[PDB]
């Protein structure tokens, strides 16, 4: 079955910058601006688009040493990225994929807010919960606040 957790988070990069380099350029940006959350990643197959797969792995110590995941849709309109974890770490006998939908959201302050579901295919029992499910909010942030301080202090960068 599926567990479905939604949340809310604000920036103060405006959505489209932070769309074309937290998404459009994160394969770059995240091992550069956070190497203790994400060593690597690794493009295995695909331009970017749907279907392109890639490996992100995590330094040594982490709790898992990395996941693949599946681009499933880019819209670069409406800054939307939708994308499946679908091999490593936690995914086998008991946890099929996560499925994950990120919208950036202009807020009038000249900032944005990310809109994230995180949607949990699991093979029959057990269970995911709120409290389990804080490692993702929590890495989620560090690498958005990596990002945004990158972007502060480099104002020509994806402009
Ligand atoms: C932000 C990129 C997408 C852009 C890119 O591939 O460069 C995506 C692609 C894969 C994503 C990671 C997959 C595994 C994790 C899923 C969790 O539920 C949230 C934290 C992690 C660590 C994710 C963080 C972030 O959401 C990533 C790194
Ligand atoms: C808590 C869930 C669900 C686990 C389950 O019940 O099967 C699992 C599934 C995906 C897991 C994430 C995968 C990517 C990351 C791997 C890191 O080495 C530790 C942090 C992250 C962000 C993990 C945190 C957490 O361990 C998650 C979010």
């Amino acid at each position: 079955g599926v567990f479905n957790y939604e949340t809310e988070t604000t920036s103060v990069i405006p959505a489209a910058r932070l769309f074309k380099a937290f998404i459009l350029d994160g394969d770059n940006l995240f091992p550069k601006v956070a190497p203790q959350a994400i060593s690597s990643v690794e493009n295995i197959e695909g331009n970017g688009g749907p279907g392109t797969i890639k490996k992100i792995s995590f330094p040594e110590g982490f709790p898992f040493k990395y996941v693949k995941d599946r681009v499933d849709e880019v819209d670069h309109t409406n800054f939307k990225y939708n994308y499946s974890v679908i091999e490593g770490g936690p995914i086998g006998d008991t946890l099929e994929k996560i499925s994950n939908e990120i919208k950036i959201v202009a807020t009038p302050d000249g900032g944005s807010i990310l809109k994230i579901s995180n949607k949990y295919h699991t093979k029959g029992d057990h269970e995911v919960k709120a409290e389990q499910v804080k490692a993702s909010k929590e890495m989620g942030e560090t690498l958005l606040r990596a990002v945004e301080s990158y972007l502060l202090a480099h104002s020509d960068a994806y402009n």
